[PDB]
């Protein structure tokens, strides 16, 4: 360059083509790494944990801690916002931690025209393209809105456009493990869902998460030729100095943005059987099996939270719960897409401005996995009702855990053992979930001189039952014993 296609002032003109030049030369002379950019971890944390057990009021719980890692790296970004005017097609937005934080910062300066494709079934090749003068949110929702009405009419009317679901699960165990999961998007959904955390971290529930998504359309840009296009003649390089954009800083645009319907289901249970993940998947797809008791007990005891993004009318996020049989219908609400259906943003994917290179996300984040193992309490209820003395001998080990993690057993007994007991006597012995080595050994007296007492009953490692009713009668030759077991 030199004197040519420069002015005598020295100065760049606002308004004309030697400022949009200037623009474009100081867009593709950034120097930055995509990867660094675009890089964020959340906690960290030691890998030593304790092995430890809680008594909860009917059942005793081994709680073992375990050090997990989470690693996400993807190109599209959840929306979890209904009145944001910042997403739309060809936003330009910043790059700093407020693009990973998901909440963007909007370079809002004058726009020149940018073309738009939207892939619909219907819509012919020619017809899908769409020229905006000057975008914004309000000037692309209205072309985009305009182009649904002119389909609906002319072909929207077969019904059978079924939206594409999309099916995320995760079991929960902390918030920064569900954000690499979802989105940091996903703090404003996770404080309506209501997630309990330390419930799961003391083993009295287990929770799983639901991704929903249904996409009727989505639009898209094309790719951005040279850097300045993107600005009118009047926007300057001073202008974006002024915003703060730099190398440092660098633009980036959104290329395309999801439009349908999109649900987050929670579902948290007490139920420490680890056939639960069995239950919910089983659950999601409503295909309720006909047993009645295996998995309908856990499920009783499950209760669902869910908020819904999009769906029949455009107002923003829904917050529902029940159990379980509105499930299957969630799913239903969105299958069908209709100009009933306005459809919101769910999901969005940026380019950087330099050079269209599509910008992934890097997240990561230590979480400490949960695991549980419960024990039920039992009871052991002895009935004497035979024609002799009899004598019980009943102990168990109660098992605790160190400061260290170590088992500790420490050895019980009934407090009436040795003792000459009469019928009619009857007793209940509550055994908490911790009890381990069970034996349960009846003698009774024969009024023999020669062999004074007859063993009559002789068991060790008695499992915990619910409920063991031992029952002795009969006489002093010829004794008589029951071991009654009920569980369910």
């Amino acid at each position: 360059a030199h004197h040519h296609h420069h002015h005598s002032s020295g100065l760049v003109p606002r308004g004309s083509h030697m400022a949009n030049k200037a623009v474009n030369d100081f867009i593709l002379a950034m120097n930055y790494d995509k990867k660094k950019l675009l890089t964020h971890q959340g906690e960290s944390i030691e890998n030593r944990f304790i092995k430890e057990g809680n008594q909860l009021p009917d059942e005793f719980v081994v709680i073992e801690r375990k050090k997990r890692s989470l690693s996400t790296n993807t190109s599209d970004i959840s929306v979890t916002a209904t009145n944001d005017s910042r997403l739309y097609p060809g936003a330009l937005l910043v790059v700093d931690e407020t693009l990973l934080e998901n909440n963007p910062t909007l370079l809002a300066v004058d726009r020149a025209p940018m073309t738009y494709s939207i892939d619909l079934p219907g819509l012919a090749s020619s017809d899908s393209f769409l020229q905006v003068e000057d975008p914004s949110n309000s000037s692309v929702r209205g072309a985009v809105n305009d182009l649904l009405a002119k389909w609906h009419q002319d072909y929207g009317q077969v019904n059978n456009v079924p939206a594409r679901m999309q099916y995320e699960k995760i079991t929960a165990h902390s918030m920064e493990q569900l954000k690499v999961k979802f989105g940091s998007a996903f703090e404003k959904t996770g404080n309506s869902l209501d997630i309990d955390f330390n419930s799961v971290h003391s083993g009295e529930k287990q929770i799983q998460i639901v991704n929903f998504k249904q996409i009727y359309y989505t639009v898209s840009v094309d790719a951005v030729k040279n850097p300045g296009d993107v600005f009118q003649d009047t926007v300057t390089v001073e202008d974006l100095k002024q915003r703060g954009i730099s190398a440092e800083r660098p633009l980036v645009y959104i290329s395309s943005v999801a439009y349908g319907r999109q649900v987050y289901l929670k579902l948290e249970t007490t139920s420490k059987s680890d056939e639960v993940e069995a239950a919910f998947e089983a659950l999601i797809k409503g295909v309720k099996v006909a047993p009645q008791t295996e998995w309908k007990q856990i499920l009783d005891n499950t209760e669902v939270k869910a908020v819904i993004l999009g769906g029949d009318p455009s107002s923003g996020a829904r917050v529902v719960t029940g159990k379980v049989d509105m499930v299957e219908d969630l799913i239903q609400e969105g299958s069908r897409f209709t100009a009933d259906h306005p459809g919101l943003p769910i999901s969005y994917t940026t380019s950087f401005l330099r050079d269209n290179v599509v910008a992934t996300f890097q997240n990561s984040t230590d979480y400490v996995e949960t695991k549980v193992t419960a024990y039920r309490n039992g009871d052991l209820l002895l009935d004497h009702s035979g024609a002799y003395v009899a004598q019980y001998y009943i102990t168990w080990d109660e098992l605790s855990y160190d400061h260290q993690g170590k088992e500790v057993l420490t050895p019980k007994a009934w407090d009436r053992n040795g003792q000459d007991l009469t019928a009619h006597f009857t007793t209940s012995i509550p055994l908490k979930g911790n009890v381990r080595n069970l034996s349960v050994k009846i003698r009774e007296c024969t009024g023999l001189a020669w062999e004074w007492w007859r063993t009559v009953y002789e068991k060790t490692d008695l499992p915990l039952v619910r409920k063991r009713t031992i029952s002795i009668w009969g006489t002093t030759l010829y004794p008589q014993v029951e071991d009654k077991v009920e569980n369910d």
